RNA sequence: GGAAACUCCCGACUUCCUCAGGAUGAAGUUUCUUUAUCCAUACCUUGGUGCCGGGACGCCGCGGCGCCUUCCAGGAAGGGUUUAUAAGGCAACAUCGAACAUA
DNA sequence: TATGTTCGATGTTGCACTAGAC
DNA sequence: GTCTAGTGCAA
């Protein structure tokens, strides 16, 4: 038919296109002038693939608890976790730096008089120079250079020094310091023969520098300084940590709030140092330390060493230069404690395995931490300004300012004290307080500033959840919630009894109902039938659909008591459609059922009837599980009754009576609905606060009713990028005969790599060995290696595949095959389909195209909860080990260049999508004739619409234990979303066009459309952008040469700017405001909205219904009455509009509905999958759609095309 | 668009198409589709299918049956309706806010 | 405003080179 | 020649 590209072909089309993006073109250009292309300096993207790993059984795999334990070491902020220690370190008076050198200088702060020297430098050079202080000077000389920075030419030396000193390329400039670097650089080139020699001989270099400087001015001896600090260094070799006397120590403090202080402590110093950097970045520099570099020693050598030596006795006293008294030694005790507490690294090891250490996780750990640091620090600042910019009120002001100190001290801006744990507690409480008052705000506002709540202070967490413990808490939570449920229920009714305020138990509805219908309606007949409905519906709802005892039981009630016809009951109950009670003066009125004429039950009776029934199930529910389908239903009934029971009160309630008497442990937060307990008598408002128990009850109930879940532990370690290429040893390969006609394979036989079976069947493992050893580029056999039966596997992270012989080849990051030794039963086989596996190959054989990146090991332990001992107990089920391997598509390859000629206009039908293509060439007023037009199926859509209104139970799929809400709905949208973009992508290829899509305006369905737009159109928001780049392979924008478009921005207060034209850029899609794209006609070219407005601002229908317009003659029709009501239904043809309407004179509005009704007519057959008004015809007798018909999508598609086209009043 | 099915909901236990490549050929102006061995082993989704079960609607002589039409006396011309050539896949963690809806 | 559902979004990781000791 | 513990390099 018109079959579009899908799968690999579309991935190829999209990727190719990426390469044609504006940036990519730039990159290629750069290569001409640049010559060599950097992998990291060109467009790329990451494509992650997950492969479960087929670990062979008979492997020494650890218990999940053992696996679980480590993971927690890594991610939890409790004592015995890395986060604590890092926190302990700062808290307990220490500092972490990226390198060893910066550490030594810091400690020996005294030896280097940076303050004066800079002072002097300014006077003499008359400008402050970046990083030109003795302290920093020492590191620079001492530091080493890599890559092409090592080249020992005068120029390179100057280049580096320039950069280090923030000196700009000013050759012509006769700057005092600029000309000093040249002299210095020039005088350094001369006297040392390499950079490596410069580091070794660092006082000589220091000297020289001081010597040169001597000529310009009087400066102290750097080298002396260097020697001086050098003499006093006590620090362990390469320590990236140091102790500060100026620091404040806060040992033995709360784990929950420790993070708060360290950030605060560091933040405070940010100010002392008068740093120019952002606060967010100052702490990340100083906490984690620049790529986990600080922790590389600290987690491996600093940890080891800090357990083995004693705080004071080399004694960790002189090594870290502690206070001689114990002014600040309380500090070492807290960190010494932190180190032993952290368990030694365990059970994860490298190849030829030896255990991995905490230093191997520095990158990820730092990323986790710094992410939080960014977020938390941003909060405070938000908080402070948040603050800066009825006894309780008394409390606020008094208590408000104290909040400033909390925020300020937290932020490190107050040196009055370092924040107390209580400081923290106060903040929330205040939050507690402000919030109430805000509501009060709203309290008298509907009678007729924002003391709005303030945001939370962030926290950190992590580690596998304790499944059993959490479950048990729920169980106890549930028992207690029910228990206290009753008491609040019992007492309030009891209170009512004494004050005798109870309304008629069943009158309530009648009264309440009757209030709804604002009219006489005889005495009490019109409102009592509807009162009988209501009871039925409510109780009707609980058991409709369910197949439990109670549900069927309820059904029986309806059956025995004969409220409705059997057919009727079934449809309500069994088929699950239609309803017992219609809201009066219903706007939809979807054929309200007929309660049986015969039954003569009275409203008072039903409640007595129902009440009796209710009693029955209550006896029964006693024999069932709390977590049960039956109980679930009963609760539904119980709530209705209980509320109805509660609702029968005509007087307000005493606060002491209704106080929601539930302990705190069992619950957490009450929304704002419940922000009260002067003026607290609540007129029938106990219902909502009352509803809490159920909702609260429901949450725990859900958790315990969930049969399956999984817990996840994930690990990412530097250097975990090695995937292994192994041969399928057990198989015999019959190379096809026709393989030898190609020169390559011809070449293969000669090399004698191959080893045959007596039968002439190649043996893979044996042959594999040959290929490894035949000296040279392995690349010779890459083609064979791609054909030779092989498997991609991964080494067991816990055991040691030492290796005696070179079994297989192992592949790294940029394609780095390395003949390694693989043991038997030591590899895990990656499990995935062909396309997936193939990429893995490409990563090996073809690195420039794509290469492997660091992977993540994910261990999902699946647990399942089941009921025993009248409790829910969880038991471990299956463990799956998976590997997520990022694939970097360097791409950065070009093909035969091209551009978009046509345009793709897209419209979305609710049962698919429609398009229209226009040529770039036809840019004149006339001839905007669409090259092509059509529609595409896309079934998912109807599935989405048709499911959301059905409200069916979401598909059960394993959920993380952490997740407490269903994500089933989300995934589907993601899916539906995919197919929609696919087609557009598909269409795009054929027509070499770039799409134009309507801004949005079924609501579930809109969510997806919103998303679809994310993929093509340009948006700033990171989420929207991220989606796009995924599709277009990191591509940014494609600009069409020779075309451009008219833009119209705004200035201020919604004011029109100016019509400016610029070159046209498509991302690869652009947008158009679809204002009544649908109303207008594609062929006609005339909207109907014109007289719409014109007439509204300031009626001669004919016999068949003709109207005098400005632009033609609009012929409005009514339901044809030619053959009778019963018949069309007979064929199912929907009663077409062939019959005219002529009432002589019509209202302004009347035609509006008429025309409304008149254009988007519906479907030909009743048995359509379309309910939407799929068809629209231009009204004029002129338009060809009048007699013919069209699809709204195509039409709208066209208008859309045309409208956009006008814009590009460019060439 | 090739080949197929036939009213319409809600539920219950089975089968799995498609999939990335390598040396070939036979044809059809730098492409289109066929076909041989051969490596790649099939992950996560959206799905499809077979099956019972509980029901419903539109006719009809509590029960039979099921897309509308029309012509030979159960059969030949037409209409519609629905589709599988399946479709998608960038991971992870921690944080924060509320966000939509339904009558 | 009220009845029940749910996502929406920020921030971070998915380093690479080599002097000196294994 | 092999490896890892340091930390520079691009930003
Ligand atoms: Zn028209």
């Amino acid at each position: 038919h018109l079959h579009l590209i899908s799968a690999k072909a579309s991935r190829k089309y999209r990727r190719t296109i990426a390469c044609l993006s504006d940036t990519a073109k730039k990159d290629l250009e750069r290569r001409k002038q640049s010559g060599a292309a950097d992998p990291a300096q060109e467009l790329s993207c990451l494509k992650t693939i997950k492969f479960k790993l087929e670990v062979p059984e008979g492997s020494k795999l650890p218990s999940f608890d053992r696996i679980s334990q480590i993971y927690n070491a890594l991610e939890t902020i409790e004592k015995g976790s890395l986060s604590y220690l890092l926190f302990a370190l700062i808290l307990s008076g220490f500092r972490i730096f990226p390198n060893s050198s910066a550490a030594k200088t810091f400690a020996s702060s005294s030896c280097y008089k940076n303050d004066q020297f800079a002072s002097q430098i300014k006077e003499i050079f008359g400008e402050m120079v970046k990083n030109f202080i003795p302290s920093e000077l020492e590191s620079i000389l001492k530091k080493g250079r890599r890559k092409n920075n090592k080249d020992w030419t005068e120029e390179n030396i100057k280049r580096v020094l320039n950069s280090e000193f923030g000196r700009k390329n000013s050759e012509g400039s006769s700057a005092l310091f600029d000309s000093f670097l040249s002299k210095f650089s020039q005088e350094l080139f001369r006297k040392f023969d390499s950079w490596n020699e410069v580091n070794k001989k660092y006082l000589e270099a220091a000297e020289l520098l001081d010597s040169m400087l001597a000529s310009y001015g009087p400066f102290d001896s750097v080298c002396k300084m260097i020697g001086d600090s050098d003499s006093r260094n006590s620090l362990p070799d390469k320590s990236t940590i140091a102790f500060t006397n100026n620091a404040e120590i806060t040992v033995d403090i709360e784990s929950s709030v420790m993070p708060y202080m360290a950030i605060a402590a560091l933040l405070r110093e940010y100010r002392q140092s008068k740093s120019k950097a952002a606060p967010v970045a100052y702490v990340q520099s100083h906490l984690t330390t620049t790529n986990g570099n600080g922790l590389s020693w600290f987690f491996k050598f600093g940890l080891d060493l800090i357990r083995k030596a004693p705080v004071s006795s080399g004694s960790k006293s002189l090594q870290e230069l502690f206070s001689v008294p114990d002014d600040k030694l309380d500090g070492l005790k807290f960190i010494k404690e932190a180190c032993e507490a952290l368990p030694e690294a365990s059970l994860l090891c490298g190849e030829k395995g030896e255990l991995l250490g905490y230093q191997d996780f520095r990158t990820s750990f730092a990323g986790h931490i710094d992410s939080w640091v960014a977020n938390y620090v941003n909060r405070l600042f938000e908080l402070i300004e948040l603050v800066n910019q009825s006894h309780s009120l008394e409390l606020f002001e008094g208590l408000v300012k104290n909040v400033r100190q909390t925020l300020k001290k937290l932020a490190g801006i107050d040196i009055s004290s370092s924040p107390n744990e209580q400081d923290i507690k106060e903040f929330y409480a205040f939050s507690d307080v402000l919030n109430r008052l805000g509501s009060i705000r709203n309290q008298i506002e509907n009678a007729v500033k924002k003391l709005k709540k303030l945001p939370k202070l962030n926290g950190l967490g992590g580690g596998v959840p304790k499944q059993q413990e959490l479950l048990d808490k729920a169980l106890e939570s549930v028992k207690q919630i029910r228990h206290y449920q009753r008491i609040d229920f019992e007492r309030v009714i009891q209170w009512a009894v004494n004050e005798h305020c109870l309304e008629t138990v069943p009158k309530f509805l009648v009264d309440a109902e009757k209030k709804k219908i604002n009219k006489e309606s005889s005495t009490d007949f019109a409102a009592k039938e509807n009162a009988v409905r209501f009871l039925l519906e409510g109780i009707g709802a609980a058991a409709r659909g369910k197949t439990d005892s109670v549900s069927k039981a309820a059904y029986n009630w309806f059956v025995v008591n004969n409220f409705l016809a059997k057919k009727d009951l079934n449809r309500y109950f069994i088929n699950c459609q239609g309803c017992i009670y219609k809201p009066p003066y219903s706007k939809r009125r979807s054929l309200a059922f007929a309660l049986r004429s015969d039954n003569k039950d009275t409203i008072e009776v039903v409640w007595e009837k129902f009440e009796t029934f209710y009693k029955e199930i209550s006896k029964e529910i006693e024999k069932f599980n709390i977590f049960s389908q039956e109980f679930q239903t009963f609760l539904h009934l119980e709530n209705l009754r209980m509320k109805l029971l509660l609702r029968r009160i005509q007087k307000p309630i005493p606060a002491e009576i209704a106080f929601f008497s539930l302990p705190q442990e069992y619950y957490d937060s009450l929304p704002p609905n419940v922000a009260f307990l002067n003026q607290e008598i609540t007129p029938s408002e106990y219902i909502t606060q009352f509803n809490l128990y159920s909702s609260f009850l429901n949450g725990n109930l859900i958790l315990l009713r969930r049969s399956r879940s999984y817990l996840r532990a994930k690990f990412s370690w530097v250097g975990n990028s090695k995937l292994i290429y192994a041969a399928k040893e057990a198989r015999l390969w019959k190379i096809p005969n026709a393989y030898w006609k190609s020169d390559e394979w011809k070449m293969i036989l000669d090399s004698n790599v191959l080893v045959f079976d007596k039968a002439g069947n190649v043996l893979p493992a044996p042959t594999l060995k040959k290929v490894c050893e035949r000296e040279g580029d392995l690349r010779l056999f890459y083609p064979l290696l791609r054909q030779l039966p092989h498997d991609w596997c991964y080494r067991n992270p816990f055991v040691k595949s030492v290796g005696r012989e070179k079994n297989v080849i192992e592949v790294n990051k940029e394609g780095e095959p390395k003949v390694a030794s693989a043991l038997p039963g030591s590899l895990f086989r990656l499990i995935g389909p062909a396309p997936f596996k193939s990429l893995l190959d490409d990563c090996f054989f073809n690195p420039l195209d794509k290469d492997l990146r660091e992977c993540m090991l994910i261990v999902d332990q699946e647990i399942s909860q089941k009921v025993e001992a009248q409790k829910v107990e969880a038991s471990l089920e299956s463990c799956t080990y998976s590997i997520a391997v990022p694939i970097r598509y360097h791409l950065e390859e070009p093909k035969v260049s091209n551009q978009f000629e046509n345009v793709l206009a897209i419209a979305q039908g609710e049962a698919g999508l429609a398009y229209a293509v226009f040529s770039l060439k036809s840019i004149g007023e006339a001839e905007t004739k669409p090259i092509a037009v059509g529609t595409i199926r896309i079934p998912s859509i109807r599935r989405l619409i048709h499911s959301v209104s059905t409200y069916r139970k979401k598909k059960q799929r394993l959920q993380n234990f952490k997740q407490n809400y269903d994500s089933t709905a989300f995934i589907m949208r993601e899916n539906v979303t995919g197919d929609v973009c696919a087609k557009i992508v598909g269409l795009m290829k054929e027509f070499n066009a770039f799409p134009v899509l309507e801004y949005d305006v079924s609501r579930q369905l809109s969510a997806v459309y919103k998303a679809v737009n994310s993929h093509f159109l340009y948006f700033k928001e990171p989420g929207r952008d991220a989606l796009r780049k995924q599709l277009w392979y990191g591509g940014d924008s494609w600009t069409i040469d020779g075309i451009e478009i008219v833009t119209r921005e705004r200035k201020e207060d919604g004011k029109e700017g100016v019509e400016k034209i610029v070159p046209l850029k498509v991302f690869p899609g652009r947008s158009v405001s679809a204002r009544f794209t649908s109303k207008t006609c594609s062929c006609c070219g005339r909207n109907v909205f014109d007289w719409l407005f014109t007439e509204k601002k300031a009626f001669n229908v004919n016999s068949k219904g003709e109207l005098t317009t400005a632009d033609g003659v609009i012929q409005l029709f009514e339901a044809d009455r030619s053959k009778g009501p019963k018949f069309y239904a007979r064929r199912k043809e929907r009663t077409p509009l062939t019959k005219p309407i002529a009432k002589g004179s019509y209202s302004l509005e009347e035609i509006e509905r008429r025309v409304r009704t008149n254009l988007r007519r519906a479907p030909k057959s009743k048995q359509s999958r379309d309910t939407s008004q799929s068809q629209y015809f231009c009204v004029y007798k002129d338009c060809a759609l009048h007699f013919s018909g069209m699809q709204a999508d195509e039409n709208a598609a066209i208008n859309i095309g045309r409208r956009f086209l006008t814009a590009l009043r460019k060439n």
